């Protein structure tokens, strides 16, 4: 009765927690999103190398695959030898991923399992948990705290985790495809005959001015210092659920390597796969080093470009963390220093 | 509400994205460039209204034309950015910038020449020609200049080989990564082509599967134009099919007319998969699946352009059809997000 009311205290939150959980799910349910994820065939290759690579631990085992979508990865431990895979899905998709299971004749050794994994019902503890889980700048839809949720509940002592860490990064940036968007006006008097090289302006603070987060992808040549480390994430550290919600993220500092029109800063990340005595462990890159994938980078816009030089410093603080409305949107704060500007600040979220 | 519904609409004019997108594309800027240009002999010493002028280009291309006064009416808060521009070119006293709809602006006089660039997707998306009637009608001296004069609408059964792809995916995920996903194409193909949304995409000529069939004319300087955009524009169309090819549902798109002046060959400013690329691309009018289609299979039916109910802006179009001897069907559809 003070137990009953005490219910009735969080059934309010409780619900539209639910409901946001449930359009968060959906953003699943169509085809395009889960073409895009194994047409990337980074992200897909490194998996399956991820797991492969793991056989040994894996043959005659049991293993929970948090966010099965179309069932691929749970095919994989299948194919590696695993005797179980819990096929967990929470998305409508999981309808799909029980047809691709059936058609693969894997419906003995895959069993899909529909709804949040939570909730779920397992028979037994799993030996290993497989997931693919990160989001734009590694952390925007949150679903970290579902694989740690899933680890707690039902990984066996010593079980156990692909992948088992991450780690993010961030360097001062220019954006070709930005630069010539805010040169583009200096232009049309030359093509057309009529001076608009006046909106410059206007059209960096439209682009530059606003607080998204843009997904876009870079190369080499437009990273303008040493990428720093800012935060390492081992997914097996004691309550590291509780980090998430606080924020994640670190100071950084670097070196400008010579002129060059920055814009702000990318961030990316990597995770890695432990390996048996087999190869060693397999890291799977976001950077714009590195071949591209479907995440690309996550791009922080300074309100304006700064021009830069060789050894110009560059330092400053980030945070990630869920949005005030929306906890499955991803928001940076950050505190930045260029040359002998003024620190300043600037709170973005996940472009919609 | 309805306040609610043009707050949105201005928003997106309000913001530099579609002004770059609209002015980077050359194929219309350089269209009304010269269509513009090659009426000289209308427009110098005469006055001209540019309905929702945006950045003030075409506004200043008049002027540079010979106008002597031209007004540039924008409803967004982009009129800001048209009367700088204007300033800086210093044509000040040639283009006047007015803030507001053109539905309630107040000129200081009638007009001898209109121009405006109009037209959205699938022609009639945004349905923004009402404004231009109601301004032509408002404000247009009789026999006074309409740029473009007149538009045309087509359509014509498509395979598009881009989608085409996108089905065709999930029976390549076997080669590559050893699992068989072919048993996706069904729910691939629900996905892509079971919804009832506009799709506006980029067509090769190649994926066009039967002559274009014409099936609107827009006479701008009619009067009782006003009213049929309301009953819908459109009407019946009927072809037969080049060779053998999985028909997945229509294309449409436009074309408009600048007159030819003293030169007097007239500017064609065409959407046509057959033509240069433009921002505008075409629209696609998917079927729920693919169907076959030979060599001569005939396809036939009805289509009708008109704004929703809900949201007078947001074009809607309804299909009817029958291809080759399998029964006749039917899909509506509304402009994609
Ligand atoms: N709490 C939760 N419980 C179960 N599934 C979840 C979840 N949160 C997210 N998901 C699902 O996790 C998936 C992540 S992306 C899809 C990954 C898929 N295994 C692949 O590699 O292709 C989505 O299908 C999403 O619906
Ligand atoms: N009823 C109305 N009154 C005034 N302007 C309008 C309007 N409906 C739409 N507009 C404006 O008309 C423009 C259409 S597109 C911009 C065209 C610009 N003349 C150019 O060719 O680059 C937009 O700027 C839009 O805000
Ligand atoms: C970011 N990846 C990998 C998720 N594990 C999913 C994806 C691929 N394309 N688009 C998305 C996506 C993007 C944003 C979402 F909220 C959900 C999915
Ligand atoms: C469709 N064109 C030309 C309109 N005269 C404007 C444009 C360019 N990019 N995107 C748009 C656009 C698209 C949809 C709208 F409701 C408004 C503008």
């Amino acid at each position: 009765s003070i137990a009953a009311e005490r219910e009735a205290a969080l059934e309010r939150p409780r619900r539209t927690k639910r409901e946001r959980d449930q359009l968060y799910y959906e953003c699943y349910s169509d085809v395009s999103v889960h073409e895009e994820m194994i047409a990337d065939r980074v992200r897909t290759d490194a998996y399956r190398l991820g797991i492969l690579r793991n056989w040994a631990a894996l043959r005659g085992k049991t293993v929970l695959d948090v966010g099965a979508g179309t069932g691929i990865l749970s095919i994989f431990c299948a194919q590696a030898g695993a005797r179980r895979v819990y096929a967990v899905e929470a998305s409508a998709i999981w309808q799909q991923a029980r047809e691709v299971v059936r058609f693969n004749g894997l419906e003995d050794r895959v069993h899909v399992l529909p709804g949040p994994v939570e909730t779920v019902e397992l028979p037994e503890q799993v030996d290993a948990i497989v997931s693919e889980w990160m989001g734009y700048g590694l952390l925007h839809e949150s679903m970290l705290s579902s694989v740690l949720h899933a680890r707690t509940k039902w990984l066996k002592e010593g079980g156990l985790l692909l992948p088992a860490s991450a780690e993010l990064f961030i360097a001062p940036i220019s954006d070709q495809m930005l630069e010539w968007r805010l040169g583009f006006w200096s232009q049309v008097k030359q093509h057309y005959g009529v001076d608009m090289s006046c909106l410059e302006g206007f059209a960096t603070r439209c682009l530059m001015g606003h607080s998204e987060i843009v997904v876009q992808g870079l190369s080499g040549e437009d990273v303008l210092a040493r990428p720093q480390r800012f935060a390492q994430l081992e997914l097996s550290r004691a309550g590291l659920e509780q980090e998430l919600e606080a924020g994640v993220g670190g100071r950084f500092r670097c070196s400008c390597y010579g002129s060059a029109p920055m814009h702000g800063f990318a961030i990316w990340f990597q995770v890695t796969f432990p390996g048996g005595e087999s190869e060693k462990p397999l890291v799977l890159s976001t950077s714009p080093f590195h071949p591209a994938t479907h995440w690309k980078q996550a791009l922080l816009y300074l309100n304006e470009p700064v021009q830069v030089e060789q050894d110009t410093d560059v330092s400053g603080e980030i945070t990630l963390l869920p949005s005030r409305d929306n906890p499955r949107r991803l928001r940076v704060l950050l505190r930045y220093k260029v040359g002998d500007q003024e620190e300043k600040t600037k709170d973005f979220a996940m472009e919609d």
